[PDB]
């Protein structure tokens, strides 16, 4: 199954999340679309993106994602160079994690695969 087991268990998962978490905070290009929530929602976003880019699909519909990101493509200016962003950060945290170039590239294209990006977007 998940999160948990792919990384390792606990520890390792917060490690992940934390680092993900850090990096997209202090990114200029996107740190904007978390402005309207708290830092406790932007961290559990880092959580689920993380948990869907290395499988855990299931709990995140399609429909749910659009109308996730509605918001953000009508209101914040969302676009594909924003989505790049943070699969790219996620993949630098990864990096700096040690995680293995192929096993980076396994989730990379989960995380940026077109039919989520589809949805995110609002395409
Ligand atoms: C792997 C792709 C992604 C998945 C699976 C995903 C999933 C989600 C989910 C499940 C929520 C809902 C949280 C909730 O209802 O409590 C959400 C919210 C959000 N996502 Fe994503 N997301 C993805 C990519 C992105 C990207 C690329 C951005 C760009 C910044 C983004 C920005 C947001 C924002 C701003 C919210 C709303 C925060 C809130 O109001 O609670 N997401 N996303
Ligand atoms: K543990």
């Amino acid at each position: 199954s998940t999160l948990y087991e792919k990384l390792g268990g606990t520890t390792a998962v917060d490690l992940a999340v934390d680092k993900f978490y850090e990096r997209v905070l202090q990114d200029d290009r996107i740190k904007h679309f978390f402005a309207d929530v708290d830092m406790a929602k932007q961290r559990a976003h880092q959580k689920a993106f993380l948990t869907y880019a290395f499988g855990g699909t299931d709990k995140y519909d399609g429909r749910y994602m659009r109308e996730a990101h509605k918001e953000l493509v009508e209101n914040h200016g969302l676009n594909g160079e924003h989505f790049d962003a943070v699969a790219e950060d996620l993949l630098a945290t990864l990096k700096e994690m040690g995680v293995p170039e192929d096993l980076i590239a396994e989730v990379a294209a989960v995380a940026g695969a077109p039919a989520h990006k589809r949805d995110v977007l609002n395409q």
